[PDB]
């Protein structure tokens, strides 16, 4: 399965002459956990902006003057949200506390804004001391008439 | 019964209801493995933190000492006390790192440089020096130090 | 070694009547085990853009006409590469699944690439889902004529 | 102490008191076996959403790369990325599916339709092809490729 | 690391022909534990006073008129808090339960807002019976126009 | 591995029809291990040479009038050495003993200069009878205002 693909890459080069190389990274038992980490912190942040975006739609559809697609059948209505973020002002409250995993979750929660058609314009960053000021600091982000969602990230348990 | 994360969710709940607006709350979950690499993290981040505070104390207090202004009193029993302001404005900065084990000494250059602006120091008056190695920096030391617009300088080696 | 410096500093500290400071971060098992990890994947993606900047290079040489060296004064012809990577436009396809393993081989060859000359705005980044799709995006972006070199970054094994 | 199912008691509770309706509010509750089958399911579901949602992406990039579009930068460095946007608008597709062990393959099937039409994919661009087995697929397979309205194609076998 | 400040201070008295002396402590088992719980309930009260000047400085900052520094590339704005307690007035409640413990940390509350620029002519002190009256004396306290930030103190677990 | 080149070449000869020939070399214990001996010779003169290029690079930047490349987003300059040898003139000592093995260094760290782009007109080589002549030596060559580093390599031990 590996191989294969450094064969190709080969033939390519050789047919374009050209310099293409490729490269493969061999993990011991510990670098293993340590871009499983990684990866489940990115997947969460993910997770946590996807729920926003599809919250977002959802009120944005139930309340326009239009209804759609209803059940499996029909005569019932369905109400929910796309996962477009085409449009949508954001605005992400995380804590400095912990700050070399919370990032973490920041980073995995911007790109998906960024690849559902959001642009980094509409994306708002503050930064609290602790999880203690996450409320009081989104009570003052949801205050802004430019904000759509809020997404926060503490640090406990 | 942990009288924080409880508070922390009631008040965003409420916070949400009351504003209308969807509030997504999640924390961290961590079991005895990256609970000790954060650990590791935020003790080389506090080691830099507290490195740059005591170059600003020790600068304010050099300041105070050789200067012109009748300082205040421990309590009003007029025994005057000469201590350093943690209030870095208008002080400029020379931080030296050695590349070797540089995922750890870019920890402790970035806990130090916010260390330096949170309290006041403007960005334009950092000024970083990279060495390729620990042995190198003693010669790069004395060259920012001989600077007349340098206040401090912090080194950072290697083990 | 680490004394000598902390003396010297000390000294210069003294002399100028500024703080100069020094200090040295200790490191546990686990963490000297993260930095070597950390280590290792950077010089990998260090040499395998050198290799691609050296290929390149020899190739312009080997198209261009310029007798630029010789052999011991001997009227022989050798080319090489050199590995200045200044004027060379470069491609590179990663996959992103194990991107926090991936993207230091990633920063690696960046580095080495803007270290060696190089500008950022002659580096085209590609990311795919997975390394089975690797072939045919380093073919799209490899039949590009504004592309001197492609190097391709694959996931984890064992 | 679950923080989740008390909390939104407490506001289902508070929202029927201030608006004097009705709001029954019942969960689940599972032991040992319910959670299994549930787990499965899920499972077979996630399983067609990521094979719907790497065909997205693929069709996409391919249609960036060989286009004439200045792309954004990673932060500002000037080095292009390219990449394919998670909006399937204007993309049509192609299902094969083999009625063989349907209850599950049909849960497939289902987990990719929705992942094309909440992304934006219309309805009327997704086209359904059922063969007996998977060895009717290639054909089949080949038919549905070979057509220019046709985006990407996705199949799913036996076992 | 302890002889070469003796040593030096020696060599500045026969300099400076001026009497300077040079004095340190022993510490037994005992003595450490106390000074070492001293130290930690100061740190203690200096942090609670840290956090508060952080978020009114983020109160400044953040309902002003002017954005400031972004993410660590741009588009992407950021709101933090100056450690900079100048210009700030803060409330102290404390309960006289447990006061051989409570002063520890009004104390090393008090000194950090007056080594980050704060004059004690700002800081108002309250002391209440214990703490089940801290919150309906920290009402009144923030009732208060003249107030920009409550720390209270009390003594359980 | 070693045989699809053959095939290749062989291929590539028949559609040419012009002699290609390519082979292998066999070696036993010994030879691998001298070779390999050698090859870390050469690497050790290759490093020598490369930090003295970032060193010198350094210097000048250091000292040069013009104030740019700031770091990405913020403001703070960044002071590093390029690794590119042009324009750089070297000085490399060398001592005669064990000169079978001092050799090897000293050519492994001329490829090196010449390789990042120096040219050879900028190399001066100068060799002494003992490694205990290295210092007045080079600080003779270090006194040339012509001369941007010094590289010295001693006897065995």
């Amino acid at each position: 399965n590996a191989s294969v693909v450094s064969k190709g890459l080969a033939n390519l080069s050789l047919e374009l002459r050209k310099p293409v190389t490729f490269d493969i990274i061999t993990a011991d038992t510990l670098e293993q956990a340590i871009e499983r980490a990684g990866t489940k912190h990115g997947n969460k942040g993910w997770e946590a902006a996807l729920s926003a975006i599809e919250m977002a739609n959802l009120y944005k559809s139930l309340r326009g003057t239009g209804h759609h697609h209803h059940h499996h059948g029909s005569s019932i209505e369905i109400y929910e949200g796309k996962l477009t973020a085409e449009g949508l002002r954001f605005g992400i409250v995380a804590s400095r506390f912990n700050h070399t995993l919370v990032d973490r979750l920041v980073e995995g929660a911007i790109d998906c804004i960024v690849r559902h058609g959001g642009r980094e314009e509409d994306i708002t960053l503050v930064r609290v001391p602790g999880s203690w000021e996450i409320p009081v600091a989104a009570d003052e982000l949801a205050r802004k008439e430019d904000i759509d969602a809020v997404i926060a990230f503490g640090d406990l348990i």
